[PDB]
Order: structure tokens, then C-alpha cells, then sequence
């Protein structure tokens, strides 16, 4: 599936360059019909664990939500599976690292948190957990209408948590997401819930504002789990707005079964902005 420059998919999508890879590969391609560039994500037709089909189903389920890429097309063929979707821009991990001290201002952090919370509530509203919420899976828009909006990417680790509602949890479930942002529950092999996506958001926002997490330099997953289990998470909030204590206590109180109080978390962000005079139309840090 290493497609050369000027390769053309279904007589419509002309590959320009590889822009991601691993699971599968991601290409920037030109849509020969609509004449915009698009993101073209491919999965080898021989690779054993085939998840691109569920990624498409979640992406279709989310069409019409904010912070979701447009679905453009998909196809299954003898060599690879693919999905074509709206192309987005810079991801939040790269944007954070390009900041002079590797931190965002509280204005950018809080306003990003509002959008990421909206994204998470959206995928949960269609019956799925993301299970890999992290800053490289959010990308800012690249159009006049979208450049102040971030977009949720990569449903490859998603799991449906409804049956037809809340699905019976497995007694012990394997963890396969990203260690740095994973909740304690994910580390302890508990079946993941909506609250564990919100834990990842909590950790992301602390890292945005403080610039690091205490276990960042430990790559042993089991060690990181024990560190998080023992860590006094209120220490994470020493230089955060005090409303974040509300967010921490809420998600700490949740189990697999209980619907999060997304509105409570949104009000943490909204109240934090009001206390500080932060306005929704402020420049983001990367805007010059
Ligand atoms: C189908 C779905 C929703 O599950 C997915 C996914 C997806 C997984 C991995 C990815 N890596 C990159 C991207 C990406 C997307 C990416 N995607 C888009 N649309 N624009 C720009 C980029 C930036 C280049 C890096
Ligand atoms: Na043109
Ligand atoms: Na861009
Ligand atoms: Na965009």
C-alpha cells in the first residue's frame, strides 16, 4: 500500500504524498472531481486485524457533528481498504511542542478543552468510546471556516459501548491505547468507559498548561500504572484553575456504567474563562 506520487484511486483521488503511517497509512491526495485536497487512509487487504471498516462506520455515524471530518468516500478492493475524508491541519501535540516553553496559555488550553470535550461527547452520543484521546489525535482546521476549530481523528481503537444501551462490561479487558494519557482504570484492565476518555482529556489539559506529566519519562506501562494509582492528582492542579478540582473529582467518581456529567466539565472550562476575562474570540497561541 506504499502508493507512489500520481497514483490514482478509483479514477478520482490522486495521491500526492504520504502524510502518516504505521494499522495503515495516510496520504494527502487531490480530489480530481471537487479539486480540493483530501486525506486518504488505507488499510492493507492482508493485514489481519481489520478495523478500517468500523472507523468508517463511526465516521459515518458522526457526520453532521462539529469537530468531525467530512466523509468523502470509501472502498474495499483486492489490494487495500480505504476511506477518503476531509483533510485537516496541524495537530495539537505538534502545536504544543512548537510553543517556546512547550506550554499553551490558559486561554488556548481552556478553549481547546471546550472543543475536545464537545468531540468526546459527540462520539459517546453515537455509542462509541474513542479510547485513544491524545493531542496528536486532534488537528486544527485549514479553511477560513474551520481554522479555529479542532477535529477528532483516528477511530482505530474505538469500541461500541452500547448494545442497542450500556453494554455489559468484561470482567477484565486488555489495554491497547497510549500509555501517557491512559486512565488508571485502563491500566488496571478494567473495561473502559466514557469516563476514561475524559481522564485522557484531563491529562491532556494538564500537560497543555503545565507542559509535562509526572510519568512522561517512564515508558514501562506497568510502572506508569502504579505511578498513576499512587499519584496525588490534586498536585497536578497546583498551577491550574481551581475549578479543575471539580473535573477531577467528577471523573474520579464515575464508573463504567454512569453517564458523565459533560455539562459540569464544560462549565469548569467556561467558569475558568470568566474568572480570568478570557474571551472566545482571542487569538490562539500559534496565531501571530
Ligand atoms: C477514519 C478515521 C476518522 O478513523 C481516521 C483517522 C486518522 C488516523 C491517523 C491519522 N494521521 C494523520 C491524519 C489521520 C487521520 C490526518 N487526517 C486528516 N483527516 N487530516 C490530516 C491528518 C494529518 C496527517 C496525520
Ligand atoms: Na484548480
Ligand atoms: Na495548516
Ligand atoms: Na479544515
Amino acid at each position: 500500500d506504499i502508493l507512489p506520487a500520481n497514483y490514482v484511486v478509483k479514477d478520482r483521488w490522486k495521491v500526492l504524498k504520504k502524510i502518516g503511517g504505521g494499522f495503515g497509512e495516510i496520504y494527502e491526495a487531490m480530489d480530481l472531481l471537487t479539486r480540493e485536497n483530501v486525506a486518504l487512509k488505507v488499510e492493507s487487504a492482508q493485514q489481519p486485524k481489520q478495523v478500517l471498516k468500523m472507523e468508517v462506520a463511526v465516521l459515518k455515524k458522526l457526520q453532521g457533528k462539529d469537530h468531525v471530518c467530512r466523509f468523502i468516500g470509501c472502498g474495499r478492493n483486492e489490494k487495500f481498504n480505504y476511506v477518503v475524508m476531509q483533510l485537516q491541519g496541524r495537530n495539537l501535540a505538534d502545536l504544543r511542542r512548537s510553543q517556546p516553553r512547550g506550554t499553551f496559555t490558559l486561554s488556548t488550553t481552556l478553549r481547546l478543552g471546550k472543543q475536545i470535550l464537545e468531540s468526546i461527547e459527540a462520539i459517546h452520543s453515537v455509542g462509541f468510546l474513542h479510547r485513544d484521546i491524545k493531542p496528536s489525535n486532534f488537528a486544527m482546521g485549514r479553511l477560513p471556516s474551520t481554522y479555529r476549530k479542532c477535529y477528532m481523528l483516528d477511530f482505530g481503537l474505538a469500541r461500541q459501548y452500547t448494545n442497542t444501551d450500556v453494554r455489559p462490561p468484561r470482567n477484565v479487558a486488555g489495554f491497547r491505547g497510549t500509555v501517557r494519557y491512559a486512565s488508571v482504570n485502563a491500566h488496571k484492565n478494567r473495561e473502559m468507559g466514557r469516563h476514561d476518555d475524559l481522564w485522557s482529556l484531563f491529562y491532556m489539559l494538564v500537560e497543555f498548561a503545565v507542559g509535562q506529566l509526572p510519568w512522561r519519562k517512564i515508558k514501562d506501562k506497568e510502572q506508569v500504572g502504579m505511578i498513576k494509582e499512587k499519584y496525588e492528582h490534586r498536585m497536578l492542579l497546583k498551577h491550574m484553575p481551581s475549578e479543575f478540582h471539580l473535573f477531577l473529582d467528577h471523573i474520579a467518581s464515575l464508573d463504567y456504567f454512569t453517564k458523565p456529567d459533560y455539562q459540569l466539565i464544560m462549565s469548569v472550562f467556561e467558569n475558568s474563562m470568566k474568572e480570568r476575562g478570557i474571551a472566545e474570540n482571542e487569538a490562539f497561541d500559534w496565531e501571530k
